């Protein structure tokens, strides 16, 4: 083994109490016990050294995200409370079809402008946890750049749904995209980001969509049926310089590893012909057969197989944690990917 | 003078229990007591004959709204319930900036595709109430077309935020736009729609935006500060043939009638030069100094002056009821407009 994990205790600063779901406010799926359970499994399995993140500042964040958005995330909660709202910060209105993509002054307008959904409440400490999660990913990228074959960025909150200036799907900063852009800024000519979380990495796709230096691939449930609904379809192959440098691979309900791994192989062949200098894996274990909000049927053992197949790509590899919501198995599942990468069958 | 009022007892079929507001689910502002209080004031003041709407079917609604959107509103609640959701039907995800305006299959995706906000819950009876409210406006239009100088369509739910295929702002069918298009379909060459509700009539603006046969004017609170946030700015003057046939007049918080009436005069001047054959007034009394969600400062007496000034345009006039959420005064305020129109000071 010996794969290092980066973990920040500041993730628990994000501990919201409400999530809009089926017309009700429920206890959030993206809860701090997710990160604590994975961390406990990392320790129990003696995967490798565990370290806290270094502070990289907002520079590397703003290589991917707009300055207006970064500013909004820092002040959103304070403005929400100042305006007198009594719940957590949830968007109520947005730029509907036929409306202008124009940034307004009021906090409700800004919330809607910068969001793609209302299940991602903001409260005190969300900014701090998001900042820490991006630094977790950047610390993992640094470890790999300086000689580690791979590293595990135990990110929370997750990142892959966040656009340059849009938050949602429990994500604020796109940790995987930030790590990929760090590779590029450090002179890695080509980077691939492979998204194995159950949901489409729409944020990552959007950020590099017109670019051929960063190849983006996502396997995910059919957006006709599940979040994010309005991106992730297989006809989205990129634009401009980036045409043919994005690949979406879609699956229907009940898809098992025997079928999902065929898409994995197609994604692997695409990476191989792209021949990147570094690989970022946006790893969600919500592909699990017990995941409460997803519809694939991977077993815990399949994650060993996934990790083994990823190692065979022979690339410097940064894993960023995304989704996965069966907390009983989340640690067994996530660490299985790392152990399969390191040689366990 | 006397004015007839069209009222549907079917408005009570819309009776939702939740509204997303400031991160909480609260009792809805747009409540049945609004319509019942106005009707009781219409009776107590003996304004004129009260009658129920005629059923015109969806034909006239579909002159304004798309077939797909009208189908969605009919089935939305049933699909939501069949999908297992336990609350009222509230959008959770939508077409964020950078995503595709593409209709998906899942009801959550459809809900988001067809909405601009999350404060407008759908439940059993919403479809029937929306239909009845459109018929209320169409009956008033018929009364005027057949000889009445003016008629009061006591619509609930309101309409002016609804686009051809977007609902929100408590609106589903754009009653004012449906009445305007009915005038046009019956051979009235030119129609003006004047929106004195506190909020921008973005739906009416969008529906006629590229047309010169239907002049749309709205006075409203600055959308930089209040809903609908992403339309309503004074630089939106129309497009194509519709250029110069849309007019937005914006005011900041605390604006009193002494200032607001100056914008009203500007709108009346624009109407006079347009010289329409019929007038539809989308009437909200949320401009009232005690409205709980708005920031203008009209008094109850100012509505008599409003009614009088609108009569002086000398046009066949349909009033469609929009917003206004201080139930204590909503009856006095709205009927004051009708009474001022009939010569009461
Ligand atoms: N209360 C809304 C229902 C659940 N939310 C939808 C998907 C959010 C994204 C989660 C994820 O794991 N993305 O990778
Ligand atoms: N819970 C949302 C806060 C208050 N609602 C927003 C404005 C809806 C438009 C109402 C209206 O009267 N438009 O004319
Ligand atoms: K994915
Ligand atoms: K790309
Ligand atoms: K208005
Ligand atoms: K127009
Ligand atoms: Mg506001
Ligand atoms: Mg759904
Ligand atoms: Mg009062
Ligand atoms: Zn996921
Ligand atoms: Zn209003």
């Amino acid at each position: 083994g010996s794969m290092k994990t980066v973990f920040s205790p500041l993730h628990s600063r994000r501990h919201v109490k409400t999530e809009l779901d089926g017309g009700l406010l429920i206890e959030p799926h993206e809860k701090p016990s997710r990160a604590e359970t994975i961390l406990a499994r990392v320790k129990d399995q003696a995967l490798g050294e565990i370290l806290e993140p270094e502070e990289f500042g907002l520079g590397p964040v703003k290589r991917v995200h707009t300055a207006d958005y970064v500013s909004f995330l820092e002040t959103c909660w304070d403005e929400w409370v100042a305006a007198g709202k009594r719940g957590e910060a949830i968007p109520t209105f947005w730029v509907g079809r036929g409306m202008r993509a124009r940034l307004p002054k009021d906090i409700d307008g800004r919330l809607g402008y910068y969001s793609l959904g209302a299940d991602t409440s903001i409260s005190d400490g969300t900014w701090e946890a998001a900042r820490a999660s991006a630094n977790v990913a950047l610390t993992a990228q640094k470890l790999v750049a300086e000689g580690e074959r791979a590293a595990f960025a135990l990110c929370r909150p997750p990142g892959h749904h966040a656009h340059a200036d849009v938050f949602g799907g429990y994500c604020f900063f796109n940790n995987a995209a930030i790590a990929a852009q760090a590779f590029r800024d450090q002179g890695y000519g080509k980077v691939a980001v492979l998204d194995v979380d159950f949901h489409h990495g729409n944020g990552t796709q959007a950020i590099f969509y017109d670019r051929s230096d960063v190849l983006t691939i996502s396997l995910h449930g059919d957006p006709d049926l599940v979040f994010p609904h309005f991106l992730g379809f297989e006809d989205e192959t990129g634009e401009g310089d980036g045409e043919a440098y994005n690949l979406n691979i879609v699956f229907p309900p009940d898809t098992p590893f025997s079928i999902w791994s065929q898409g994995l192989e197609k994604a692997c062949e695409r990476i191989r012909t792209f021949a990147p200098d570094a690989l970022v894996v946006a790893l969600g274990v919500d592909t699990f057969e017990e995941d409460p909000i997803s519809f694939f049927k991977l077993t815990s053992g399949d994650y060993l197989k996934l990790g083994k197949r990823l190692e065979q790509l022979g690339l410097p590899t940064v894993f960023t944690m995304e989704g996965g919501y069966d907390v009983d198995a989340i640690g067994v599942n996530a660490v299985n990917v790392m152990q399969g990468f390191e040689g366990k069958s």
